[PDB]
């Protein structure tokens, strides 16, 4: 059978974008091949738009005892408009199942909002041939942090991962390609907004 992903939670990243977080509960049914982020603004024909980013399931299978969490952002949204989001999961057998919809979310314009804490990205613990660990500190308006990473050699889009809880001060990012260099930056977030990014740090996975 197929277990649908949970509805995404939404937090404002800017005047034109939000970050979604969802989970795939542990289960023994078909594996999901990719995810599709959809959305539609409230007060408009109930027609969902699909973003142009097929999110792979990746590895590992689960990242907590609960199941596996995911994180993707949606940009190009207009301010002062309310939206609803949902996740589409495509399974190995090609079926499609949509999570339940998110609560209504109002994309509020920036001005007049409390400055979120900017973490000081200290150092990349080149912990292994396939993983690395982030360490940072501050100078709980915070809900957690959003880590951004990608091979230093590749402009474009960053992979995202959510770190839940304000006092997490490290996070292991794995799996990553061996003897490969990545770029990492970090930001703190709350429902209302995300902080400014920390410094963009370079880090390489260990060799044999």
């Amino acid at each position: 059978s197929t277990y649908p992903p949970t509805p995404p939670n939404v937090t404002r990243l800017s005047d034109e974008s939000v970050m979604l977080r969802w989970m795939v509960p542990r289960n023994d049914g078909l594996p999901i091949v990719i995810f599709k982020v959809q959305y539609r603004m409230v007060g408009k024909r109930k027609n969902w738009q699909t973003t142009n980013d097929n999110i792979p399931y990746g590895k590992p299978k689960w990242n907590s005892e609960l199941g596996k969490s995911f994180t993707a952002s949606v940009t190009d949204l207009k301010p002062q408009h309310t939206y609803r989001f949902r996740i589409l999961a495509v399974y190995s057998n090609n079926d499609n199942k949509e999570s339940n919809t998110s609560a209504k979310f109002y994309l509020q314009p920036g001005a007049a909002l409390d400055p979120m804490p900017v973490p000081e990205l200290l150092e990349i613990e080149e912990y292994s041939e396939t993983a690395v660990v982030l360490h940072w500190s501050l100078a709980h308006l915070i809900t957690g942090y959003y880590a951004y990473y990608r091979p230093s050699s590749s402009a474009g889009e960053y992979f995202k991962a959510t770190i839940e809880g304000a006092h997490a001060r490290s996070f292991k990012i794995a799996p990553l390609e061996t003897a490969t260099m990545y770029e990492f930056k970090l930001q703190s977030f709350s429902a209302a907004s995300a902080s400014e990014f920390s410094a963009l740090k370079q880090g390489r996975t260990q060799r044999p």
